[PDB]
């Protein structure tokens, strides 16, 4: 449905890599952290609730869905918080090959910055702008529908 | 017009907010830097660029406009690097009525978050949501229709 979300964390030199994917269109927020704790998932799932409609959140893992920084966030922004458990199984290799794809891109990028952040945001607009429409036309499309 | 935003950038306790505008909309996205450099300015655009399709960015001032990391980051995103320069004078009140809204929202949830910057964000949540259609809702429609 048009506000359900993922969230996804992957891994890259020495550092995380956290994901929020819009599970219909495929489109994406990233940021690089130094680790996952509770308190930078909040902030992040904040910043992204204030930016898209976001009703439903899939958590990554056990130690996410339990953070009560993460309850108060969700909370705050009207989020539902559920267990990301892949019921359907093809859920969880889509992810799997969304991180593979993205550490492509930043591969591909990686030289034309001196920061791994400045490397993920220009392949987070990579993966975005794809036409395969695009993530980003998609998301769009999806969410006007649902308000008209 | 889908595709115009306008920098902003604002003081509070001793920081910087700087905001991007969607200007057909009113939707913003904000973040909390040290001050305001062109090294900040050009990692905003590139998150902004990666997030919706950004056509055409007015910058806030001259220093932003001159810088060479500025132009590079909008070269990269396909940006259309503008002055800001208020031709239309009603442009600039619109934009120093949205700060002191922007404050007074952070003014309302200050208490609720030991960080400014989880403080703003909780401002640009409540700003895109508010009903006035939200900016939310009007520059997904906006977008939307630009692509049909
Ligand atoms: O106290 C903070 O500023 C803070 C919080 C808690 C804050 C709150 O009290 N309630 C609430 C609700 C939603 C998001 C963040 C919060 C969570 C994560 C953070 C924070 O700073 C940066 O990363
Ligand atoms: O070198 C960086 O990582 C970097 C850049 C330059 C980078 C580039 O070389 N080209 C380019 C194009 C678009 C955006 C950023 C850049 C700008 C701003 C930053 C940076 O790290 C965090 O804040």
């Amino acid at each position: 449905s048009p506000g359900i979300w993922q969230l996804d964390c992957t891994h890259l030199e020495g550092k995380v890599i956290l994901v929020a994917v819009h599970v219909a269109s495929g489109y994406i927020e990233a940021e690089v952290i130094p680790a996952e704790t509770g308190q930078e998932t909040a902030y992040f799932l904040l910043k992204l609730a204030g930016r898209w409609p976001v009703k439903t959140v899939h958590t990554d893992n056990g130690s996410n869905f339990t953070s009560t920084t993460v309850k108060a966030a969700c909370w705050w922004a009207g989020i539902k918080q559920e267990d990301g458990i892949p019921y359907n199984p093809q859920s969880q290799g889509v992810i799997e090959s969304m991180n593979k794809e993205l550490k492509k891109i930043i591969g591909q990028v990686r030289d034309q910055a001196e920061h791994l952040k400045t490397a993920v945001q220009m392949a987070v607009f990579i993966h975005n702008h794809k036409r395969k429409y695009s993530a980003g036309e998609r998301i769009v499309d999806i969410i006007a529908t649902d308000i008209q």
